[PDB]
C-alpha cells in the first residue's frame, strides 16, 4: 500500500474508548488496551516513527508514551494540523507521507491532509467518512494496531519472521 | 425540529452507562465519554444554554461540569420538573422551548413536560416510551453528543463550516 | 407470580459484571449500576424487603448497602443457603417465599430451594439452567432491577400510580 | 480431552480484556472478572497446578494471584516457551502435558509447543489460529474459566457432585 515514513495518533477515543474517569479528589484516569502496544512494535519494525497528538494534557498519557517508547509526544495542541506540518518539517517529509488515525472535530483538518487517513469504527459519522480505510475496531479496542498492521501490510509471513 | 432555547440533560445512566465505581476507602469515580464534550459545543455553537440536573450530589461531576463549560449545574434536585420550571422562569422561557435527556423514575415527570424529550437506548421501556425522538446509542456512549446533534439539526454543512 | 416476601441477591456476578479492580497499593473497586437502586426502590414500594448474601467481605458493598437503604446485609457468607435458612427463621418466612438471584457455584443450593430462583444472563451454563424465570440482563447491567420488576410483577399501571 | 498436568495462563487479554488503567499519580489497576476463580477451583478439584506467566511485573497480579491460591507466578518473563520449559524439566512432565493459554505475540512460541493451546475470541487473528480448542469468550469474559472447563470436561455431572 502507499509508502509512509510517519505514523501519528490521537489519544482519547483511539486508545481508549473516550472513557475519562473521574474519582472525588481531582485525579483522573484513562483505560488503554496494552493490544496497542503492538502497534509501536511493528512500526519500530520497520523502523518508522510513532507520534502522538493529543488536546488533552495528563501525566497519564505521559506515562502511558513511556511505556511505549513513543517516539514523540505533544499535549495540549490546539492545532494538530499546524503541529502535525511543523514536525514534518523536522523530518524533511510531507503531509502526504504521514497515517494519522483521530476519530473527532479536532482530528478532521489534519485527517482531510495525510496521506492515509484512519478512523475508528466507534466514531462520528461525519469524522469516520474521512477515513481512507477501513477500520472494524472500535476506541479502546486495539484500533491503534490494526491502523498500523494495516498501514505497514502486516501479513501472516511478517508474524511467522518475528516468532522464529 | 421544534425551536430549542435551552438543552437540560441527567447524568447518570445519561453521560454515562449509570456506572458508579465505589473503593474501600469512601472514594467514588464515574466514567464519563469525551464524545459528549461536543454536544456542548453544538449547544454553544448555536447559542444555546446547557443544564445539568442530577439527583446526585458529587465533586466528581463538579469538577466534569467545569471542564465542560455547562452554564447551569443543579446537583441534590429531588424535583427535576419544578427545578426546569424554575430555570425557565428565569430564562423567559417556557418547557415547550426545552429539550431534555434523561433514563428513570427521577426523569419521567420532567420528561413528559418538555418540547424534546429524548431517553437513551439503554433506559427501562417505560422511559424509553417517553422519548419522542429516536436515539441509537446507550448511556455513556456519546448518547448527549446524539440528542443535541438531533435537536439542532447539525448536519454535514453544518460540520463543513466549523472545521474551515 | 407466586407470593415473594423477601427478595435475596448476591453481589459480584449481579450487582456488577463480575469485576473486581485492583491497584498496586492494596485498594480494591466494584462497578454498580444506579438502575438496581430502582429494585430497592419497588421491593420497598410493595413492602418488600431486600437483604444481600455475598461471600466476599467489603467496605465497598457495606457503603452501598447503606446508599441503597438495603435491609440486610450478611458478608463472609460461606453457605448461602443457611445463611438464608436463618434469616428467614427470624422473619417467620419460608423459602418458598423467597426470590434470590445468584450467579456461580456458590449460589446454586439456595437457588434450588427457593420460590423464584433468578439468574443473569452472563452466568455459567450450569447455574443459568437453575434459573425458574428468564432474564435478558447480564451482571452488571441492571439485572437486578430486571429480577426485581419480574419478581413482583411490575408493570405499565405500577409506573404510572408512581408518578403521577 | 487428552492428559494434562499443569495449566498455565498469562493475564493481561487473558484475565482480563486487555485494559491497563492509569492515573495522574503513578498508580495502575487490573480489572479481574469473579468467574476466572472458577477455573482455579475445577484444576486445584482434579489435582492440577495451575501458574501465571506474564511478561508484565505488578503488585496487582501478586495480589490477585495470592487471592486465587494460583501454585506458581512468575512476571516479568521475557521467554515464556523458556520459562515453561524449565517449569516443566523441574516439574518431571513435557510440554505436551501442558494447557496454555495467551493471546498475543510474546505468548506464539509457547502456543505452539504445548499439549492444548487456548486463545481467547478477542486476540488478533494470528495468534486465534494458534488455539487447538475453540473459546467463545473474550479476554476478561471468563475466558479462562472456559478455557480450563473445557480442557479437563467439566461437565454437568460434575457441577452436580460439587453442589451437593
Ligand atoms: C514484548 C512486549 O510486547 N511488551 C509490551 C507489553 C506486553 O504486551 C505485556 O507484557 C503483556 O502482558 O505491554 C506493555 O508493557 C504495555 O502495554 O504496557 C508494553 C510492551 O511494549
Ligand atoms: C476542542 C475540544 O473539543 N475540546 C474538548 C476536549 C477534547 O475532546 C479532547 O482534548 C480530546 O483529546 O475534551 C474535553 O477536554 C473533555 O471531554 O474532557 C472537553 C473539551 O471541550
Ligand atoms: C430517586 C432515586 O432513584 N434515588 C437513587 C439514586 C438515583 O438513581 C440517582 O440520584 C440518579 O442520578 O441513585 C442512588 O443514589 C445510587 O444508585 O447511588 C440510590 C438512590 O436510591
Ligand atoms: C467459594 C469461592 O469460589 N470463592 C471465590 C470467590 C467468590 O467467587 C466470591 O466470593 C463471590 O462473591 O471469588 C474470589 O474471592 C475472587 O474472585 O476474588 C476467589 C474465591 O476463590
Ligand atoms: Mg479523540
Ligand atoms: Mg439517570
Ligand atoms: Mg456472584
Ligand atoms: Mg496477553
Amino acid at each position: 500500500m502507499k509508502e509512509i515514513k510517519l505514523i501519528l495518533t490521537d489519544i482519547d477515543g483511539v486508545w481508549t474508548d473516550g472513557g475519562m474517569f473521574y474519582d472525588q479528589t481531582g485525579n483522573e484516569w484513562k483505560k488503554f488496551n496494552t493490544s496497542d502496544s503492538a502497534g509501536i512494535f511493528w512500526a519500530h519494525n520497520k523502523g518508522i516513527p510513532v507520534g502522538i497528538l493529543t488536546g488533552e494534557k495528563t501525566e497519564i498519557v505521559r506515562r502511558r508514551a513511556e511505556k511505549l517508547k513513543v517516539d514523540y509526544l505533544f499535549q495540549g495542541v490546539v492545532d494538530k494540523l499546524s503541529a502535525a506540518e511543523e514536525l514534518c518539517n523536522e523530518l524533511g517529509i510531507n503531509l502526504e507521507q504521514v497515517a494519522y488515525i483521530g476519530d473527532d472535530l479536532n482530528d478532521a483538518k489534519l485527517l482531510k491532509r495525510v496521506g492515509i487517513a484512519g478512523v475508528p469504527a466507534s466514531a462520528p459519522f461525519y469524522i469516520r467518512r474521512l477515513s481512507t480505510i477501513f477500520l472494524e475496531k472500535r476506541g479502546g479496542e486495539g484500533v491503534f494496531r490494526e491502523f498500523v498492521e494495516k498501514v505497514l501490510g502486516i501479513n501472516l509471513e511478517d508474524f511467522i519472521a518475528v516468532i522464529q
